[PDB]
């Protein structure tokens, strides 16, 4: 299953299938992750290792059990890829990198103020896939407050080098932030020509647009289908790039369908897995497993369970069958592509979706971004009118956590609409979607206007589809980087705001937050954060919402705003529903009402 667990100072023995340099283990893992043999990675920091050509190396390996042996070495991040682990699986990596320099080609330089402009040039750049932002005190004078764009073969630097007053960081089209947009144009019986990057088969062109879409040199694609009278050109995809980002030219080509990379999508990507099964078809390659299943759905769902199998045949031939059975066969190849896609034949075949990423365990603040805060939900009553009462958390399809004294005036489920994937409240219009709630489910021992046990599961009438701007939080089973957000008071005697806000604040030990509070009880299932001198803080209209830590790459809701003495006061931490203390009433909870 999903394994999310690093190993410290640890670098396995063998199994390499690919090797590269990234500036730090997540975005190593993120590689795992995506290629399409690697289960196990190991990473080395430029503190770990003299030999210069391993700084920052990246070690991408396989086994046939999912284990290696491994090794002590100070320093090295060893770890799997999420591979399973659902809505955690995303190419997006925000990380800017300060003191070091990411290598390749430097295709495009020009002044920018800040590494985040830099950042966006990157983004909004169709050949950039990272960049580097050298600030006003560079050595060399004539890149001081440059940013320049880059790109290398497979999307990797070829050298990555601790060097002072330099920035570097990815594009962010895979979040989904690309302001160019994209092109869904499938064009027929049309072929590009340009530069192959690589040749695969697939059924259709739309696994050729989505493999595509996840290969860091690919812009465009041809696919020639199995219509072809010449069997060796039918099924093929070829990825292709061009020195100007663009098709430079076009060919009119009966049986040839053409489009783009959906990388630069705004808000959502297509999904890094095909999930359609593709009857009468079989999918050669190397045999991992066979077992007799009850039925092709059953075949594809065994698929994504044995971690290594890539693609599937069901077979339908009656040597191959039983009454209410038939062989399963699980395979594999190199780059996850099949070997062979043969027609005419008594089975259907498909893909693993191991990779498919569709509940898993502000005052002083500053205005967000899209999708920095994809868990993040507003509370809103219509009576007459309409307005923002507090914030959530999706942890599900169907589930947000929020507060129980939300619902203190309106526990009817009836007049609340929620809101997701949404920055700016200015956005919402009459033609806006909104969630409405099913049921509320407010804790056992919650009462009206005391704080204990300030918790309420909210389970909505309709799933939500995870895109990179609306998808969950996990929860917990110490912390020194959590954030609170919402769109509530940025004063105590304030107003809401428009703009989801978010901040940074310390924990305080209870000891501390009980010293702060001596009215109050503060419990093991409180959790508390603010400064000594006050000034960031949640307030009214942030109840309900999160707080959230980022612990070895990974967020987490650590809490559930409840309440504080007035809002950002000298010496008065807000209180938090310490969700780590709930976790067995979450699942209790979720899993009788599912
Ligand atoms: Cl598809
Ligand atoms: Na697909």
């Amino acid at each position: 299953g999903c394994l999310t667990q690093l190993y410290e100072n640890a670098f396995f023995r063998g199994g390499d299938v690919a090797s590269m340099y990234t500036p730090n283990a997540q975005y190593c893992q993120m590689r795992c992750t995506f290629h399409p043999r690697c289960l196990l990675f190991s990473f080395l920091p430029a503190s770990s290792i003299n030999d210069m050509e391993k700084r920052f190396g990246c070690f991408l390996k396989d086994s046939v059990t999912g284990t290696l042996p491994k090794v002590h070495r100070t320093g090295a991040v060893s770890g799997h890829s999420l591979k399973q682990c659902g809505h955690q699986i995303s190419a997006c990596h925000r990380d800017i990198y300060k003191g070091v320099d990411m290598r390749g080609v430097n295709f495009n330089v020009s002044k920018v103020s800040s590494v985040e402009e830099c950042q966006k040039r990157c983004t909004n750049n169709i050949r950039c896939q990272f960049f580097s932002y050298a600030t006003q005190t560079f050595h060399k004078a004539e890149y001081r407050n440059n940013c320049l764009l880059k790109y290398s073969p497979g999307g990797t630097p070829t050298a990555i080098k601790v060097l002072s007053n330099v920035e570097s960081g990815f594009s962010l089209k895979p979040c989904a932030l690309s302001e160019i947009g994209c092109h869904m144009n499938i064009f027929q019986h049309l072929a590009f020509s340009d530069v192959d990057v690589a040749r695969v088969l697939t059924p259709d062109a739309f696994v050729c647009r989505t493999i595509c879409t996840y290969h860091p040199n690919c812009l465009f694609f041809t696919f020639y289908t199995n219509v072809w009278k010449i069997e060796s050109q039918r099924n093929v995809c070829l990825l292709k790039t061009s020195e100007s980002g663009t098709p430079s030219s076009s060919t009119p080509q009966e049986n040839t369908i053409s489009g783009y990379s959906l990388l630069t999508c705004k808000r959502t990507l297509p999904e890094p897995c095909h999930s359609k099964i593709y009857p009468g078809v079989d999918f050669g390659g190397e045999e991992l497993n066979v077992t007799f299943v009850k039925g092709v759905n059953v075949c594809q769902e065994t698929c994504t369970k044995m971690i290594r199998c890539q693609f599937f045949t069901y077979s339908l031939l009656p040597e191959d069958c039983k009454a209410e059975a038939c062989k399963c066969f699980l395979r594999l190849s190199m780059d996850g592509s099949p070997t062979r896609i043969a027609y005419g034949t008594q089975g259907s075949s498909g893909y693993s979706l191991r990779l498919c990423n569709t509940v898993c365990t502000i005052v002083g603040g500053t205005q967000s971004s899209w999708g920095e805060w994809p868990w993040q939900v507003s509370l809103q009553v219509k009576l007459t009118a309409q307005r923002h009462l507090c914030g959530g958390s999706l942890i599900g399809h169907q589930w947000v956590l929020t507060a129980a004294h939300c619902f203190d005036g309106l526990p009817l489920q009836d007049v609340w609409r929620i809101y997701s994937g949404i920055l700016q409240l200015s956005d919402i219009t009459k033609d806006t979607p909104f969630s409405q709630i099913k049921e509320i489910i407010i804790h056992q021992n919650y009462k009206v206007s005391e704080g204990n046990h300030d918790i309420a599961l909210i389970k909505l009438q309709a799933p939500l589809q995870y895109t990179e701007f609306q998808k969950p939080i996990c929860l917990p089973s110490i912390y020194t980087n959590c954030w609170v957000t919402g769109w509530g008071f940025s004063a105590e005697a304030g107003e809401i705001q428009n703009i989801l806000q978010k901040v940074n604040i310390p924990l305080v030990t209870n000891e501390e937050c009980q010293k702060r509070y001596q009215d109050y009880k503060i419990t093991q299932r409180m959790v508390c954060a603010g400064y000594k001198e006050g000034g960031k803080d949640a307030c009214k209209g942030d109840a309900g919402g999160p707080l959230v830590c980022k612990h070895n790459g990974m967020w987490r809701l650590v809490g559930i705003t409840s309440w504080g003495e007035g809002c950002a006061r000298r010496e008065q931490p807000g209180v938090y529903t310490k969700v780590a203390e709930y976790m067995d009433w979450i699942l209790e909870k979720t899993q009788s009402s599912d």
